[PDB]
């Protein structure tokens, strides 16, 4: 069976099926709160979302981009699983005669402002809590609720979006689904069920499932050079183990043993016993022949063994019987044609005598002359791919496309001489009476070459014959069909593949056996008496395989974007730092599957550039959330990353208190974020190379006390850098306040002097509030001196505002939808899995 | 007002042969068409696909079929008269194939 | 509700849907019911129900009146839900029919 | 030094069945003291042309 | 296309598959040899084209 690593990796692949995304909960997440100061009309309204983004992560820097990539990754994960919840069972209560939400529910949290209101405040605050209300709306004929909350942005398009993916699965998908699955179910000989749908609640409970189930066959089938790991992921998952058995032996003692003085080389090679080697070989045989031209068999000669002609010739003869290799398709290189004709002129040569004249062609080519009274030309047994003659598909149909097949890339129904694939078979009695054309023919011939008792052996054993290729064409026809099968222009090509001599197509592996080895196949026949129990499982290998597989394109589509829109710090990078930042930022499963194929064979970049412009992506929620995630995530200043800083000096209002109550009843904050960009007249660009001239003729520091003196701004550098958020009561220490955006050492050695420069790389923002007392005199924080701020940061989002009593509900603006308390919600993504498989009836 | 359905898990083992007999008895015990419904879609489906295999699974000497078009079951001409099985697949509508 | 089925259509009514084996197809097959006496409780079948149908009478009746105070009286019922009177009515009430 | 992937003479398609490489008579070798230095002979050659 | 001409197929698998390890080890020694040996010592190009 398989090897346990593929058995390991394929667990953990239904293991990492079954987790869980998104969430149920009663209030969604709070984004908005208070800062109530000595202000009692006027509070500060911060969304928290802003400062909880500001605190994640690590300092960027140009020296190490792969980390870059590894934040942003990270910071574009958190946002995707922030919002990943469904809200149900929302409280309320009711007044007026209609039903009004909590002010929890709302999603803003102010509890902390109203004991410092007014009679008027509360009257309007009561006023506008009537206001809200609850719609009794519907969606696919279910009825549901509609209210008014407050949520950010970001949030609120990914929430929209999980909306629209479950509107979608309760719409249309999961009908689609249960049809393609029980066409499935038809066609392949196993049994599901829908039990789980069919409860007396069944009329008002609303569905969910992760995985879409129609699988497109490109998707899979894109990856490049992975046609190997396709087979043998194939043959892991769906290929069944049954037993060998012979046939009566009194068959092959009465035909090659009739005569009892005289014998054969069959009667030595009737009664000869094998061993594990040849039936390791019949294993590959029988392998080869459950695949055609993907398989194809060779032949070994070891160095310790010998041949004997009565082992070859009968090779030969059989070997022409138990293989399809010409026509449409092929079996077996042109070297196994050559040695099975070889073998067949020593047969037919052997026992040559007076009462059968034979005519020898003139040609120098084995194999020419007629023989027999009707002296047929036996010309025709020439084995070539394109009349496909010496073979068991000669002059038969093998191809066809009948009906409209379930995996809409493989139409295929394979059928060997003539049977069909969808009688079942009674192998006890099948098979007296049916025939084609070759076999027919090489009794002919075997009976013009005077051999009786090899055509009693063929006809006695004819059931036999073609009662096993029955059993492979079952084995074939009903399990073997999966995504992971020949796609049909990718099969049409392989008999060109291999009599062109090129390999521009996937190379098909090939495989080695012994001569004797195909006698001892001959002479059994293979049972599927157990059938592999992975089957149930494979549509869900399929749809999370395609899932991750998307997952992975998008984010090469989007990250290949990076160096364009930032060049000055991804200078030196390369599209293998953010390869392996995907690479660290992924679940091994996939690693492991694409190692079974890239371990034989190299790829390089540009493979991945023109895997990823190929539009093949499957329908799944994750895909839908991370890719409105990544559209929600384009401005790079949400990514709490700006170069918008200065290094300007200013003072902080020192204020004078004429009226300690009226300036108690405003709100008074200091910030030093700055509404607008300055003029490109007062601010110069610094980078580097300057900061080292200036230093080296050695009028740093004077020039950077004159230029502000001159009150200017200054932008060192356009290396991005990190965001930090304060808040405050009291003063800030020295150290954010009077620092330096910058650094610059000097020092001697050995004569010399030395001298190096560096730019600050992480920045914060932070806020100030005044809090004052009664009993102060109003130029109590009057100063002889005012302090020197050096900070400057500017940001076109409005993070924090002074806000008025009427103003905070103003932010009622988001359309929520819910699901009734008395609903109930399920899920039966992991109920693809169940099923049972129906054993043919045998003998 | 009832309606029944096909129970599968994989803790009990049977001969094959009673899906065989079981699509048999089941066109001839329930009935599914005319004014009102017995059975649902998908075990309908199942027991016309058990009905077509015992028509397709055999044990003397082979009588010819000819198969019909599509790959729904039951579309094929069988045997010296060549009566047409695609008479007995079930539909709701007309209700073709049961005791009603 | 066979239109209703065959349609997808939204029904009041949702057919019990229930679970069989395949065998048992088979072995029913091969049984008769013969009911050999009648039920006891028959010759007391009717007057029962209309016991039923009289409570369900009396409290239909009262329901309505209370839907007419929260048309009458706004004030006194701020916070009225259906519910209440509901669950009010169904208090004071006989424990049968509840339990039916 | 750095030896190739093992894979890349063969690959595994079951428990029991796998291909085998055409050279699998050299491959299980391994060299003596003077055979590393022969080695050693033919990179420096290499890393010199001429 | 001389071995796939004389009939070895096998041998030619092997060879096609290690080709690019081959290419790799040489791009690597034209690394070391165009950037690590710049010295004097270095033959120049009379003595190299004579």
């Amino acid at each position: 069976f398989t090897v346990p690593d593929v058995q390991k990796i394929l667990d953990d692949i239904k293991a990492l099926a079954a987790e869980q995304v998104y969430k149920i909960v009663k209030v969604p997440s709070i984004s908005f709160r208070h800062i109530v100061m000595q202000s009692r009309d006027r509070v500060l309204r911060v969304d928290t979302y802003y400062e909880e983004m500001s605190q994640v992560g690590d300092v960027i820097t140009e020296d190490e981009p792969e980390k870059f990539y590894s934040t942003i990754i990270k910071k574009v994960r958190f946002i995707r699983g922030k919002g990943s919840f469904i809200l149900h069972d929302i409280p309320t209560r009711d007044h007026r005669g209609m039903e009004v939400a909590e002010p929890e529910v709302l999603g803003v949290e102010f509890k902390n402002v109203l004991p410092v209101l007014t009679a008027e405040h509360r009257a309007m605050i009561q006023n506008a809590l009537d206001g809200s209300i609850i719609e009794n709306g519907n969606v696919a004929t279910r009825d549901v609720d509609v209210f008014i909350g407050a949520c950010s942005e970001p949030v609120y398009r990914i929430y929209n979006r999980l909306q629209g993916y479950i509107e979608a699965v309760q719409l249309q998908e999961l009908r689609n689904s249960i049809g393609w699955l029980e066409r499935l179910g038809h066609r392949k000989r196993i049994t599901y069920s829908q039990e789980v749908l069919t409860d007396f609640r069944r009329q008002d409970t609303i569905w969910v499932l992760a995985l879409q189930l129609p699988v497109n066959p490109q998707v899979v089938w894109d990856v490049p050079r992975s046609s190997i790991a396709n087979l043998i992921m194939n043959i892991a998952t769906c290929l069944p183990t049954g037993e060998y058995i012979a046939p009566n032996p009194r068959i092959s003692s009465i035909t090659l043993t009739q005569r009892i003085t005289t014998t054969g080389p069959f009667a030595i090679l009737t009664g000869s016993t094998p061993t594990a080697q040849q039936l390791n070989d019949v294993r590959k045989i029988y392998l080869a022949l459950m695949f055609p031209g993907q398989i194809i068999l060779d032949l070994k000669i070891d160095p310790g063994e010998r041949m004997d002609p009565a082992v070859r010739m009968v090779a030969g003869v059989v070997g022409h019987l138990l293989f399809t290799a010409g026509g449409r398709f092929t079996n077996l290189t042109q070297n196994m044609a050559r040695q099975l004709d070889i073998a067949l002129n020593d047969y037919l040569l052997y026992m040559y005598n007076t009462r059968v004249q034979v005519n020898y062609g003139p040609t120098g080519e084995p194999l020419d002359f007629q023989i027999g009274r009707n002296q047929y030309d036996c010309n025709v047994f020439r084995a070539d791919f394109a009349t496909g003659t010496g073979y068991n598909g000669w002059a038969t149909i093998d191809v066809e496309y009948r009906e409209p097949a379930p995996y809409v890339h493989a139409q295929r129904y394979i059928r060997y001489c003539g049977i069909d694939s969808r009688e079942l078979i009674n192998p006890t009695t099948y098979g007296i009476g049916m025939t084609y054309h070759c076999y027919n023919e090489m009794l002919r011939m075997l009976v013009a070459a005077g051999k009786d008792s090899e055509a009693a052996y063929f006809r006695s054993m004819l059931p036999f014959h073609m009662v096993r290729f029955a059993r492979i064409n079952q084995i074939i026809n009903e399990d073997l069909h999966s995504v992971f099968s020949l796609p049909d222009d990718m099969f049409n090509a392989l008999l060109p593949d291999l009599i062109a001599g090129a390999h521009q197509n996937a190379d098909p592996v090939v495989l080695d056996v012994s001569w004797i080895s195909l006698w001892f196949a001959f002479n059994r026949s293979f049972e599927p008496t157990h059938r592999n129990e992975m089957l149930e499982v494979a549509p869900l290998i399929e749809s999370v395989y395609a899932s991750e597989l998307s997952v992975m394109k998008v984010d090469m589509r989007h990250l290949s974007l990076m160096q364009r829109r930032f060049p000055d710090v991804l200078i030196q990078a390369r599209p293998s730092h953010f390869w392996k930042a995907v690479l660290n930022d992924s679940p091994e499963a996939v690693k492991a599957v694409m190692n079974l194929s890239h371990s034989h064979n190299f790829i390089n970049i540009r493979d991945m550039m023109r895997w990823v412009m190929l539009p093949s992506l499957q329908p799944s929620l994750k895909l839908a959330l991370e890719e409105e995630a990544w559209a929600a995530a384009n401005d790079f200043e949400d990514l709490m990353l700006t170069d918008q800083v200065y290094m300007h000096r200013d003072m902080l209002p020192e204020p004078r208190l004429d009226d300690i109550e009226r300036f108690r009843q405003e709100g008074f904050y200091y910030t030093n974020m700055l509404e607008a960009p300055p003029e490109i007249d007062r601010v110069v660009q610094y980078t580097y190379e300057i900061a080292r001239l200036q230093a080296n003729m050695g009028q740093f520091r004077a020039a950077l006390r004159r230029i502000m003196d001159d009150d200017d701004w200054v932008r060192f550098g356009g290396v991005l850098r990190t965001v930090r958020v304060k808040f405050y009561d009291a003063r800030p220490p020295d150290d954010v306040l009077q620092g330096l955006p910058f650094s610059y050492d000097t020092n001697e050695r050995g004569g010399l002097a030395y001298a190096t420069i560096k730019y600050a790389t992480e920045t914060t923002i932070f806020y100030l509030i005044y809090n004052v007392e009664f009993s102060n005199t109003p130029d109590s924080l009057v100063l002889i001196n005012p302090t020197y701020t050096m900070t400057k940061v500017f940001i076109n989002k409005r993070i924090v505002e002074r806000v008025r009593v009427g103003q905070i509900l103003a932010v009622l603006n988001r359309r929520f939808v819910a699901y009734k308390g008395k609903m109930r919600i399920m899920d039966i993504t992991q109920s693809l899995k169940m099923g049972t498989k129906l054993a043919a009836p045998t003998v």
